[PDB]
DNA sequence: TGACCCTCCCCTTAGGGGAGGGTC
DNA sequence: TGACCCTCCCCTTAGGGGAGGGTC
C-alpha cells in the first residue's frame, strides 16, 4: 500500500468517528502519518491502522485515553499484567453492582410491605420476620423534640455499609399506659440496616441489634398530630382488652411518603410491640 | 426546631460537601429554606434534611441529578416502579461486566500461549484446542498485497459481538511445495471470535467456522521478510521428511508484539497445519 | 481575630453538533 | 458542483480547587 487513507476513509474502515480521530490526533494518542502542510488534511497509512486495535479495545473496557498512551508503550509481557489489573477493576465493579442489586431489592421488599398493609388506623396482629438495626440511646429525646439531625451519626454509619442511606427512622419507648405525650420519652432511636456488610468499625455508643422475629400488635397510619397519641391509645387498649402480654418496647417507625420539596410533606407512621398469647 | 442550620452544619450532618449543597441549590434540586437577603448565606430547616435521603440514595446508584428532580415528585407507588427500572439497568451493567470479564480472560489465555511457545524458528508438533473464527474468501489477496483494510468487514463484525476487537489477523492457503512467495495466494483471511454471543445477523459473504482441535505442525517467529518464506519451507520440509499427512490448509496468524506508534513495529507470525500420523 | 460562607472563575473527560470557509 | 475536510466555538455532567472579599 503506497497511497494514504483520508480521515473519512479511516473512519469508515475502523468504525471510529472522524471527530474521534481528530481528537486522538490532538491528544497525541493516534496521529495521522501525514498532514498536508497547506490544506491541513489528515492522511493515514494502512500499516498504522493496527494501532486502533488496542485503542478501541481499551475504550471498550473503559480505560481513560491518557491511560492508553502508557499502555501502548508497554509490551505483550506487561500488557498481560495490564489486563490482569483491568480484570481486578472489573470484578470490583461487579461486586459493587451485585451488592447494589441486593440492596435495591431489600428496599423494594420493605417498600412493598408498607403498601400491602391490612388497614390504616386499625390495630392488628401479625407474624413479623426479624429486622436488623443499629441503635443508640435517646438521651432525653422524645416524640416532641426528635430531630432529623438526631440521626446523624447513625445515618453516617449505615450509609458507609449500605451506600443506600436509610429510608425509615425508628425509636423505641417503654410500653406504659401513658395519659399524655409529654409523659413519653424514647429509650433508643434507630435506623434499620440493609447489609450484612461487616460494619465499618462500629463505635461502642452504637449497638447492632434487632427487632426480633415474632408476633406483633401493630398499627400504621399517615401522620397527623391529633392522631399520634390516639393510635398509641388504640394499641394500649387493644392489648389490655384481649389481655395480651407485651414482651418488648414499643417500636416506632417513620417513613416519608414522598421526598418532594414542592408538596406538603407527609409521613407513614407505624407502631408495633411484640406479644405472646 | 426553630433555628436553622448553616451550609456547613448541613454538610457535616448529611455527609455532603458544601460545594454539593450549593450546586444542588443552583440546580434547584435541594434549596435552602432561607437565604439571607444581604449576606446571601444559605439556611436550612431540620425537617428539610429528610429530602437528602432520596438524593444521596439516587446519587449512590448513579441516577443523574436532573433525573432526581422527577423522582422526588413521584411517590412511593411509582418510586417502587422507578427502583424496578434502576434494577433492570443494574443487571444490564452486570451482564456487560461479566461478559467483559470473560473476554479479557480469553484474550489473556491466548496472549499467554504466544509467550509459552516452545521455541521460535523451529517446527514442532502439538495438540491444539479448537479456535472459533469468522472468515471470508481472500479474492486474489496474497502475502504480498494483504492490507489491514482487507479485514474491515470481518473486524466490524467481531467488534459487534466481542466489543474487544480482534488482536490477531489470519489467512489460509493451500499446502503446496511452493518455490516462491509470488506463487502463494490466500484462500481465506480470518479473525478469530472471542464470544459465543449470537452473532449479530451475519451476512452470507462471511462464514463462521473453526480451526479444529487436532494435531498441528507449527512454527512461530518474529516477522522479518527474509524469514517468511524460509520458515514456510522448514514446515514443508519437516512434513516431507517425516512423511506426515496434511489434512487442512496452512493457517497463518499475525499478531503485533506492541501497539506503540513510537517504536519500530514488530509482529509475531505463526503457521500451523493439521496432520495425522 | 480566626472560622465560616459567598461569588466568580478555571478545570476535568471524550467527544458531538454545528457554523463558516476551503477542498478531491 | 456536491461530497469531503478543517478550524474554531459552544456544550454536556457533577462538582473540586482556589482567589478575593465579606461575615457569626
Ligand atoms: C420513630 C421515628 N422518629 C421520629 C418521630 C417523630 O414523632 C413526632 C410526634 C409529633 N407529635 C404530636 C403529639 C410531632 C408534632 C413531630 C414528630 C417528628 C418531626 C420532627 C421535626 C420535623 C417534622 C416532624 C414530623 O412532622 O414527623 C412525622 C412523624 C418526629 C421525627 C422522627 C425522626
Ligand atoms: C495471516 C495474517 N495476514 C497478514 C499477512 C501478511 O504477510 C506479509 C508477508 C510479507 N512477506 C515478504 C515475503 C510482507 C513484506 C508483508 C506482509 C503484511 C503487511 C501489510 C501491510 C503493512 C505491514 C505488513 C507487515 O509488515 O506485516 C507483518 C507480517 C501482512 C499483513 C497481514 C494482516
Amino acid at each position: 500500500k503506497e497511497s494514504y487513507y483520508s480521515i473519512g476513509e479511516v473512519s469508515k474502515l475502523a468504525n471510529v468517528s472522524i471527530k474521534a480521530l481528530r481528537y486522538y490526533d490532538k491528544i497525541d494518542l493516534f496521529k495521522p502519518a501525514y498532514v498536508d502542510p497547506d490544506t491541513s488534511y489528515r492522511y493515514y497509512t494502512d500499516s498504522q491502522l493496527i494501532h486502533l486495535d488496542l485503542i478501541k479495545s481499551l475504550k471498550y473496557i473503559g480505560t481513560p485515553l491518557e491511560e492508553m498512551k502508557k499502555a501502548q508503550d508497554l509490551e505483550m509481557e506487561e500488557l498481560f499484567a495490564f489486563y490482569t489489573e483491568q480484570e481486578r477493576q472489573i470484578r470490583e465493579k461487579l461486586d459493587f453492582l451485585s451488592a447494589l442489586e441486593q440492596t435495591i431489592s431489600l428496599v423494594k421488599k420493605r417498600m412493598k410491605r408498607q403498601m400491602e398493609y391490612p388497614a390504616l388506623g386499625e390495630v392488628f396482629v401479625l407474624d413479623e420476620e426479624e429486622i436488623r438495626i443499629i441503635q443508640t440511646e435517646a438521651e432525653g429525646i422524645g416524640p416532641e423534640n426528635v430531630l432529623n439531625a438526631s440521626y446523624s451519626k447513625l445515618k453516617k454509619f449505615i450509609e458507609s455499609a449500605d451506600g443506600f442511606t436509610n429510608n425509615s427512622y425508628g425509636a423505641t419507648f417503654s410500653f406504659q399506659p401513658y395519659t399524655s405525650i409529654d409523659e413519653m420519652t424514647y429509650r433508643h432511636i434507630f435506623t434499620p440496616v440493609l447489609t450484612n456488610k461487616q460494619i465499618s468499625s462500629i463505635t461502642p455508643d452504637m449497638e447492632i441489634t434487632t427487632i426480633p422475629k415474632g408476633r406483633y400488635a401493630c398499627i400504621a397510619y399517615n401522620f397527623s398530630p391529633e392522631h399520634y397519641f390516639l393510635n398509641l391509645q388504640k394499641l394500649i387498649k387493644y392489648i389490655a382488652d384481649r389481655q395480651l402480654t407485651v414482651v418488648s418496647d414499643v417500636y416506632e417507625l417513620i417513613i416519608p411518603i414522598h421526598y418532594s420539596p414542592k408538596k406538603q410533606e407527609e409521613y407513614r407512621v407505624e407502631m408495633k410491640i411484640e406479644i405472646l398469647d
